């Protein structure tokens, strides 16, 4: 088949959904690539690179999308990307539908076949293709929001780990999955006084014993976060059901108790953010204020570091790239659970329940079209 | 005597000489303390909090140079203050001379005392006043270094501590004193690889215990220095001979053969910079390009975090400004060789060796003005 | 010469000043040793054990003091114990005489060579025969302060280090020399989220290097030290002038601001004690109420554990009794500027400056004895 | 339904079954929830938080049990609580019937329905509500053995930690579950050397990977075992088959060979005990002699340290406490077969299969009375 990739077009994204090796790897089964001009140069992956490596260079995007069966990209369609999506082509990406009805109206509307990365669900219900991405995300959330805590970018004025003799930022991350450990191990890395919340007592424990408790745990109950907010220099929101719009824990009302200057980073944005005052932003225009406070909502913060995230991308999803590509979709899913999990449209139908829930809109049986 | 404490003036200082407790300690010995008002609220000390420890808020910065005995800044006096500069009055701030001949010039037209946090020394040779800028400065390089490296900043666009199974920033820190212990230890903290060059060999030994051989240690010879850049993500310059201008370590023509979008941070700057193409920056407009790399040089780094860096400081210089109050500063420069070691400049009279043949002008020997 | 060894008889304890392979090393040197039976099997070195090193096991206290030309005790003499010293004997142990002029009187009174281990002193200022007691004196600490902070005790009822997902004990060491950095370190290890305060900035740079940040070092100024006390579940103090009254840091109005069932552990009580409300207390009768807090403040805290704090002592002391059994008190205090600045009482003058000053008693110089 | 909480009436049990929060959603959900006045003042929640929280403070311990529909308790009945169970009731607390047959007896003869806190267990066979006390048990057990390991406790008089020179206290932790692997790492942080044993190389494995080596492992052999106790200072005991009485793995004749003075705490007590020589001791009477060492043989050890305890069992169990409340016993066990593995008694029927093969009496399967 025909696998197509376009250059990212959203805010600053300078990722790409395949690097010259998964080229190589496609070429080699006997498929067809064509890549945008230019797709991967914000990855440093030239043009040449790409050629070398078996693509067909095409000059325009509206090529691609019209070509290209299955169709990797790395973030989810944007409005001026809503006129390319077909019937009878695959496409593969990030999604984040419970927290965008714009976006899930048109692979409705087009009756495209879709399956979205962050819905790639192992049986023992991790999800590996959002995995690499929440670690890039809790990472950058970390120095970010050191950053942001200088005064000069309107922020507090506190040094994350303090100097002897004068105390570090207190920082409180909430949710210890994949995103929230890798923040909380980076501003303690930094000196940092970390808090982590979770209602899953298990991965308090994990933290626990990892860094033998030096990273602080709470069980995430009303009281304990109320508390831990009230005081931190900087809150992380890091929380996640798999492919749910976030719940929200942090309110305007709690953000007003805040110390000035204190920044919030909401990772969970791309979701819905779990701060009741976040809305999107991009790397351009990144912070708004809330109350007293900066507001941190990037949704696709990973694309910032595209040296790093585009190989911790694609290192996880090539194998998945690889059987949609051999055995197409639903040859593919049914040999996949993990993959099936991932199916969010299909023909004008939503195949995932919870985005149903979330969004309020009919929801059908995945196993249903996969017969 | 009168203690006066102006506003800081330089770019984006937010920082102050003095904090209510050290009025309160100085008003308690029978002192006139004078502070001009605002001069706290960058720290978040304000005018009230001020005057309850016992200061007189004064309206002007004219009147508290004119007023003041002892004069405590945080940074060095800049073109517009050279104008409050007088005799028989003794000043105790930052100096930096032998980076700067215009504002040593203005020193020793005005006939000014002047003793420099910087070159206050003790026994083992340390410079303790110095010491917890260095440690701010440190710190803050490292995540200064992370966030220009996100490619949205224009640099290379690799996180620092990379994500499982893709490399982390590689980091070189040029001295293991205050400031690149610090940086490395930050630096090391976020996932970074470091390495740290330094001609004492001592330094790295004890580099290599703290870490137990996590920060990698390099003997500073030219082979060993050109390899580590041509390799490094982000450099670090953190360099230092007491008071003394900074060597030139690296060569623009180095920094021609680098990774492009790699960042430099010269934490020496303030000192003359270590870097060859380095240039005083501020808060504002933090960086140039210098070949295809980016460049970090601001002199007063502490102060986007005076929350921090006022009480590192302060806790660091009362025990002096007390002894300079109490006792005068030729009773107690005689009383604290580590005092005296700081002076600069005596009616028209430049007292440090160092500065005199950095900058070609004529020494004069400290303990020659101390009978 | 005769050397005397006496069985303890302060309350509980249990060391002695000399082991078994000392008293070997004596009578090589031909020295005659003489011990109180049973004065080691507190320590469980037998009487046999001494005897066969070459110690003359004598049946009665009264004999040793009258015989021995060199004394060698654990603890300083107590009130029956006033009545055993002599003219033109050495007297060698510990004595705390800034604490107590009841002692203090009783060796001018009887005329008596007396050195004192805890102010024998490196050329470093180090007091490497005191700090093997606060060595195992902050180690004590730390687990005792746990020990009275369950409910069952009277104290708190908070555990040291918490569960993952609930907030562990506040501990709060003021004091970073040999005992505060043990008391930390093991408080640290029990899980417990430990500050330490002190008025050298170097020390808390010393633990902040140490422990990487996760202990928390503030400067003690008058705000830090009330700020961290408030908040402490468990104080522990720590501090010291070598071989004077110890400071009072931590008033009674203060511990009525603390939280009821807080334990505070009052290391510094051999030399005054560093809490307002510090008195001597016993390992029988360990605590004393005041205000909502429990205090604990035994002199002798090494004592129960004699199997560690014996040998601990005896390896530093040794090479000290040796050189006094070997030269004299006079010849060898005159070889060793360390042993010399131990040097308390002979023939009526009170040799030490700093206990001279803090008892308000008549100094006279060491070195004028020592001619 | 009416959930009560009564007074708990163990020696020296100040933890409670209840926090204000639960209380808030329990009638939140439209329950009614009855306290026993003072129920919570041992773990600090007054009678008024409770109140507050939409409780109905009754003042006496006959009519919350007679009046409760779903009963909450900590520990299990004692003596003169059996004349309070009734029928139709659930009882949900700690119940360890293979250690008590009068308390079996009890449950069976009144026919009140029975889960047990302890036998709850998740799919992959952890424990979740006894995780955390066993989490607080082992801690204590390292504190606890390091407090009567002090001569004035009548132990042997060895620091844990030692302290540098002398070696610290040999540790020996039977079972490398939660609780042995909770007081090795307490026992380790306290500077001891400590071993861990279990039947189980995957556990020890872990234990390896934690703490790289620093906590010794060893295959619970015969002959591994009986070295590690002739070797140990302190001995803990921390063995468990969920829901079992424990095996007596140190016979009393092993204690014959130990070091005189020698501490043994038996945290497995509570399920029989797994050292021969154990019997149930209280917070009041911790310790008796068993030949020349002290065994220590709490069975409610979480109880002194209620303000850590209280919530550390709460948030683990709130959440099956309303699935109890909301749906009734019978349909909660039959949504959760977590649960499920709780069910003790019902009716007069015991139905837990191990507990009636220890005790040897008829056992019924649980799924029979399920529908
Ligand atoms: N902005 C960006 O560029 C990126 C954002 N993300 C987002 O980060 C979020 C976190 O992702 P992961 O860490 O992979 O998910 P995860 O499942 O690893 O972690 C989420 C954690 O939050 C906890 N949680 C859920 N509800 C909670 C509540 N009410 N209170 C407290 N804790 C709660 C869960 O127990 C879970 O462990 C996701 O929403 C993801 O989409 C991920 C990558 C990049
Ligand atoms: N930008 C800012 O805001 C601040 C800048 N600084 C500057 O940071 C610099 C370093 O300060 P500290 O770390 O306190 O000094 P330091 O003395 O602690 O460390 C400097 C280290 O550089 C080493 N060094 C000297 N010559 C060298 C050579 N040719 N090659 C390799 N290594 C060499 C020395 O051996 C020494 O260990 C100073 O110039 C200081 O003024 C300090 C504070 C703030
Ligand atoms: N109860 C017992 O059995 C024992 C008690 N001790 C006592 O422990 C105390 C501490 O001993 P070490 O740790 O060896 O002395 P050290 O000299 O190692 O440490 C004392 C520290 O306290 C600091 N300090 C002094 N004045 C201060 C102030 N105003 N505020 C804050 N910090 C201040 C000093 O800078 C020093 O670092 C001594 O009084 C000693 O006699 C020692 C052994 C046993
Ligand atoms: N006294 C008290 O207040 C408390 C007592 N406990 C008790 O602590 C005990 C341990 O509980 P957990 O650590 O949660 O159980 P766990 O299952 O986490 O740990 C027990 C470990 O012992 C090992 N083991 C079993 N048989 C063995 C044998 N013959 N030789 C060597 N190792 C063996 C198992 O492999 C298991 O890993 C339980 O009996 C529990 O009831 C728990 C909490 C409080």
């Amino acid at each position: 088949m025909r696998v197509g990739i376009p250059t990212e077009t959203k805010n600053n994204e300078f990722r790409v959904a395949i690097t010259p090796a998964g080229v190589a790897e496609l070429t080699r089964r006997g498929h067809e690539v064509l890549i945008q001009a230019g797709a991967g140069e914000g990855s440093a992956i030239t043009d040449a690179d790409f050629k070398a490596a078996g693509a067909q260079l095409v000059g325009t995007a509206d090529q691609v999308w019209a070509d290209a069966d299955l169709l990797l990209k790395v973030k989810e369609p944007i409005a001026a990307e809503y006129g390319r999506l077909r019937h009878g082509q695959i496409l593969f990406t990030f999604l984040h539908l419970a927290a965008s009805r714009a976006c899930t109206d048109a692979l409705l509307d087009s009756g495209t076949t879709s399956i979205a990365y962050e819905t790639v669900q192992t049986a023992d219900g991790a999800l590996p293709l959002l995995a690499p991405m929440s670690e890039v995300a809790g990472r950058l959330a970390a120095q970010v929001g050191a950053y942001h805590l200088m005064r000069t970018q309107g922020g507090r004025g506190v040094l994350m780990g303090g100097v002897p003799g004068v105390e570090p930022a207190d920082v409180v991350v909430i949710g210890a999955g994949t995103a929230g450990y890798n923040a909380a191990r980076i501003a303690n890395g930094m000196g940092a006084t970390v808090t982590v919340l979770d209602i899953n007592i298990d991965k308090l424990r994990q933290l626990d014993a990892e860094f033998c408790g030096r990273i602080h745990t709470r069980y995430s109950s009303a009281y304990e976060l109320e508390g831990a907010v009230k005081r931190a220099d900087l809150v992380i929101g890091a929380v996640l059901v798999p492919g749910a719009k976030a719940p929200k824990l942090v309110s305007n009302s709690l953000v007003a108790h805040m110390k000035p200057g204190a920044v919030l980073v909401d990772i969970a944005i791309n979701q819905g953010g779990c701060f009741e005052g976040s809305r999107p932003t991009t790397y351009d225009h990144p912070t708004f204020a809330v109350h007293d406070t900066l507001f941190y909502c990037v949704a696709n913060m990973p694309a910032s570091v595209p040296k790093t995230s585009t190989y911790a991308l694609t290192n996880a999803t090539m194998p998945y790239v690889l059987e949609l590509a051999d055995h197409g979709w639903r040859a593919a899913c049914r040999s996949n659970p993990a993959l099936a999990k991932g199916l969010s449209t299909h023909e004008g139908a939503l195949l995932s329940e919870r985005v149903a829930t979330d969004l309020g809109v009919p929801f059908t049986e995945p196993a249903s079209v996969l017969a």
